[PDB]
């Protein structure tokens, strides 16, 4: 399951389904994709071809990425079949050392 978010928009949609904190046309996507990352057992179950999961790294190292739309990443720690520290950020954020 999901325990912790460090993105208060990603939080209130999946705690009270309420979307003022996200993009209004992500909506959708993010409730299955946060759905999808509370049900996994194992990081692997998270690889869906569309996701494009892959790990983080350097600083990242220890957190995952997938893909909601375009630049747009929904990132996660995964550990003992739990996930944490929830975000939602901008893939050209990330430096070349990241990814
Ligand atoms: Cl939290």
């Amino acid at each position: 399951g999901i325990k912790s978010f460090k993105h208060k928009g990603l939080k209130l949609l999946f705690e009270k389904g309420v979307t003022s904190g996200v993009p209004a046309q992500d909506v959708d996507r993010i409730n299955d994709r946060l759905q999808a990352i509370d049900t996994a057992t194992e990081i692997g179950e998270l690889n869906r071809q569309i996701y494009k999961l892959h790990p983080l790294k350097g600083d990242r190292e220890g957190y995952w990425s997938i893909t909601v739309r375009a630049n747009w990443r929904i990132t996660f720690q995964f550990i003992n079949g739990d996930a944490y520290i929830l975000n939602y950020e901008d893939a050209h954020k990330l430096g070349p050392e990241q990814k």
